[PDB]
């Protein structure tokens, strides 16, 4: 007996497969609603010449490079 | 002995003459994300050609004119 079965708490992030228009309606809703959706991420994290549209964090490609080598991260900041 | 004093629950209104201007980002902000501000209402209420900007129900004409002959209100609606 085996089977695969179904995960029930957890989701398998699945990335976006296609290239969404931004426009100054996204930018703004996501600096002032907190509004985004994953399309939005997916795009500007794919390539590294958008810096008219996110920050772009250094603390990102340290962390992968630890988590890349058996290590778990554990990220802690204030509100 | 007479001092007028100062109401502590209740707040008092006061109207925006001062025309702000209006946005295309403030349009987009009323209708989706609810954020308005009180210059907005008084401004669309002054002109009643500004009909691409708020949706102008008709009961507030009538609730004006039952409260203009002594007559209290109530106003009941859904989510
Ligand atoms: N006359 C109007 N023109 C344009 N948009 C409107 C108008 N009336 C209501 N809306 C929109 O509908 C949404 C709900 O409006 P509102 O907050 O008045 O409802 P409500 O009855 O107060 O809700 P609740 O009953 O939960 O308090 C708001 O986002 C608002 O932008």
């Amino acid at each position: 007996d085996k089977e695969v079965g179904l995960i029930n708490s957890l989701e398998l992030y699945t990335p976006g497969e296609e290239h969404d228009e931004i426009r100054d309606n996204d930018i703004a809703n996501f600096m002032i609603f907190g509004k985004v959706s994953d399309r939005y991420i997916d795009e500007v994290t794919l390539n590294d010449n958008m810096h008219d549209k996110i920050i772009l964090r250094e603390e990102v490609s340290k962390i992968i490079e630890h988590i890349e080598t058996d290590n778990d991260i554990l990220i802690a900041s204030d509100l």
